[PDB]
């Protein structure tokens, strides 16, 4: 029944905010929920400004969900993004790695390549593949990000920090943290990809059919499979890298409105869902993709009562992180 300042990621999601308070405005009776909008320049800004009460929520990509809980910010997951359609609820996604049809080369050749990366610390697009590739990067391994500029001969990893890891914002200089990188996130690393700056984006499934509607252009374009081959596009589920928890909205642990933030969104897709309304849609905008939430998605689904962070990815994701920021060969 009160106000939930939602952190907006730069000025395209800034103005997706404003429209989102305005149509819940007209929509939502006076003692209904309300929304505020709070802009920062990246998602890091946003997880401090909620831990410090400048703000009280946010949607993050799983990868980006560990890092909020670790102290001192303990935030915790409360509302999840859910794919597919409502009767049949998704609340995963797929990783993939897209490449152009015969540009000559599988997943055991990927060093001296260019890369295109949604974001430093994604699921899809970094935790996912440089997991999987950790031991073919050179030594030392230490830091990462050291190893994985020598591995690739350029990319785009946003996020990341220019200065000590320059071959990281080679394709996409200063490595932009928000929409503002014409390269950020899932359409961003899959125009990389398609401009010819990079040789592979690491996205998701439903990224190359949200960018390329005529299946022409799409044939243009692989997937890279763990087992060295290649499959079209629409072979995803045959060719993947890993299954991944869906984004998440997070919030304080105390004083967090994790009630406030259900109803507002519950409500919000109720009247501006798929398909909903002709005024404002919540999971699309004409001011880019994947605004304060991702436009694959459906709905929201309410996470059960004190789940943190571990329980709520589980603990092989939760592994596998682990083993990105120790890991040994
Ligand atoms: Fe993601």
């Amino acid at each position: 029944d009160k106000t939930v300042r939602w952190c907006a990621v730069s000025e395209h999601e800034a103005t997706k905010c404003q429209s989102f308070r305005d149509h819940m405005k007209s929509v939502i009776p006076s003692d209904g929920p309300s929304v505020a909008c709070v802009k920062k320049a990246s998602y890091l800004d946003c997880i401090r400004a909620i831990a410090a009460n400048e703000a009280d929520a946010v949607t993050l990509d799983a990868g980006l969900v560990y890092d909020a809980y670790l102290a001192p910010n303990n935030l915790k997951p409360v509302v999840a993004e859910f794919y597919g359609s409502k009767e049949d609820p998704q609340t995963f996604y797929y990783a993939v790695a897209v490449v152009k049809k015969d540009s000559g080369f599988q997943m055991n050749q990927l060093r001296g390549k260019k890369s295109c990366h949604t974001g430093l610390g994604r699921s899809a697009g970094w935790n996912i593949p440089i997991g999987l590739l950790y031991c073919d990067l050179p030594e030392p391994r230490k830091p990462l990000e050291k190893a994985v500029a020598n591995f690739f001969s350029g990319s785009c990893a946003p996020c990341a920090d220019g200065t000590d890891f320059p071959q990281l914002c080679q394709l996409c200089p200063g490595c932009g943290c928000s929409t503002l990188n014409q390269y950020f996130g899932y359409s961003g690393a899959f125009k990389c990809l398609k401009d010819g700056a990079g040789d592979v984006a690491f996205v998701k499934h439903s990224t190359i059919f949200e960018n390329l509607a005529n299946k022409a252009d799409r044939d243009q374009y692989e997937l890279l499979c763990l087992d060295n081959t290649r499959k079209p596009v629409d072979e995803y589920k045959d060719c993947h890298l890993a299954q991944v928890p869906s984004h998440t909205v997070v919030a304080r642990s105390m004083g967090g409105k994790e009630d406030l933030i259900w109803e507002l969104l519950n409500q919000a897709q109720e009247h501006f869902g798929k398909d909903k309304s002709k005024e404002f849609q919540l999971f699309s905008s004409p001011h880019g993709k994947d605004l304060l939430f991702k436009d694959s998605a459906h709905g929201f689904l309410k996470v059960p009562p004190r789940m943190d962070a571990k329980m709520y990815l589980g603990y092989e994701y939760v592994t596998a992180i682990r083993n990105l920021r120790e890991g040994t060969c």
